[PDB]
């Protein structure tokens, strides 16, 4: 249950962003020219978040938006991951200097969600005005899902989302979800809105076989890049600029819901892509049998795609998840926070999984099988 959204609370997060740009603003750090740019992100977000101040410019207005759901975990999130930066630059110290560094990475994972934040942001309040009970989930078939399960809610906790998806694609394991959790959660707060769930829709089309795709062409295909700038896609293909064909496919955070697949012409330049409003395989298939793309990373094999027109070890979920900010999430549910260490190992898990697994197996901790002698409450971090 998060504070209401009032304009004390507001102001709060604007006082804790421009903590967050005073800090990025060192030149050591080279951040002014360092996409996604949260140098002008948060500027860009203090100026929606004063566009709706402005739309809801009177004290009945205000009542109002103070009271809208999304409008509060928006705020409470946003809080959060400032709060998060500023912690990271506290403990950094010298290594948030060192580009190649773990708090640098961590930056720049945060960096992410602030400019899928702001993506959402002006998507639920277009022009500074609440249309989340008017947004249109681009798949039918999608739209009937969101609406079947949550009617007009403009955002559910993750738990009741993956829930409700499991009762039309079936999720086979605790890692699995946890793969699927960084997936659609973009913004990593443990809510999925209409807009992440809108994205993940499109990007993962078509609806019926969704997991598979999903399965298929982000965790286990050889061409998926995640988020990259065109730059990086560049220097990626540079060392296979001497085998036309070489594709790779990428997210773009400035163009949410679509692909953009980069690869090498005949005559050696990276050219890139964007599929229409259709499957990413049928994009891939389609380019294959005309030998645009027929390398993917610059590898001989190109995976068989056809089947999805018509497998996972846990180790690929388990790597697919690094990007991610999951570290948190009990890994046997991958619904709750870990917030219960085993004694003397040190495995971690969330304090429901440990009560049924003290009722149900109990010989031994569920991951090593050591004796528990113990069990100690903690509280974990994403970045942990
Ligand atoms: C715009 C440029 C800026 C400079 C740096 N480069 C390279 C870069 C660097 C990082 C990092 F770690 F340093 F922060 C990174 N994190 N990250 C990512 C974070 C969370 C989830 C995800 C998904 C994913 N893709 N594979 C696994 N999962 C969980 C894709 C989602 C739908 C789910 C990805 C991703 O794409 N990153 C790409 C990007
Ligand atoms: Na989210
Ligand atoms: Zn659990
Ligand atoms: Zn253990």
């Amino acid at each position: 249950k998060q504070a209401a959204a009032d304009r004390r609370t507001v102001e709060k997060t604007w006082k804790l962003m421009d903590k967050v740009v005073r800090l990025c603003q060192n030149p050591k750090l080279q951040l002014k020219n360092s996409p996604p740019y949260i140098l002008d992100i948060l500027p860009d977000t203090y100026q929606h978040l004063r566009l709706i101040l402005s739309k809801y410019d009177d004290n009945q207005k205000l009542a109002q938006l103070s009271e809208n759901e999304y409008f509060k975990i928006y705020i409470d999130s946003l809080m959060k991951k400032s709060k998060r930066a500023i912690r990271l630059f506290k403990e950094g110290k010298e290594r948030m200097y060192e580009e190649q560094s773990q708090d640098r990475r961590n930056l720049t994972k945060l960096s992410l969600i602030f400019s899928h934040m702001l993506a959402e942001i002006k998507a639920i309040f277009p022009n500074g005005q609440f249309q989340g009970d008017n947004f249109r989930i681009t798949k039918a078939d999608a739209a009937e899902f969101w609406r079947k399960f949550f009617g007009d809610k403009t955002i559910v906790p993750w738990k009741v989302f993956r829930q409700c998806l499991h009762e039309v694609h079936q999720i086979s394991s605790g890692l699995e979800a946890m793969a699927l959790k960084s997936t659609i959660d973009l913004t990593c707060n443990d809510y999925i809105s209409v807009f992440e769930f809108d994205i993940f829709t499109r990007l993962f089309q078509p609806w019926g076989s969704i997991l598979r795709n999903w399965n298929f062409l982000a965790v286990t295909h050889p061409g998926y890049m995640a988020f990259l700038t065109y730059d990086e896609v560049k220097a990626r293909l540079q060392k296979y600029s001497t085998k036309p064909g070489s594709y790779i496919f990428r997210l773009s955070c400035t163009r949410l819901g679509q692909w953009a697949i980069g690869y090498v012409t005949g005559d050696g330049n990276i050219l890139q892509t964007i599929p229409h409003n259709k499957p990413l395989f049928q994009a891939l298939i389609d380019g294959s049998r005309e030998g645009f793309y027929l390398y993917p990373d610059g590898r001989s094999y190109n995976p068989d795609l056809t089947g999805l027109c018509e497998k996972v070890t846990q180790e690929q979920y388990e790597l697919y998840c690094e990007m991610g900010s999951t570290f948190q999430l009990c890994k046997i549910c991958a619904e709750n926070d870990k917030d219960v260490k085993i004694e003397p190992c040190g495995h971690l898990m969330c304090t429901s999984c440990l009560t049924a697994w003290q009722e149900s197996d109990g010989q031994g901790c569920p991951f090593c099988r050591c004796e528990i002698k113990g069990t100690e409450p903690i509280i974990v971090d994403p970045f942990d």
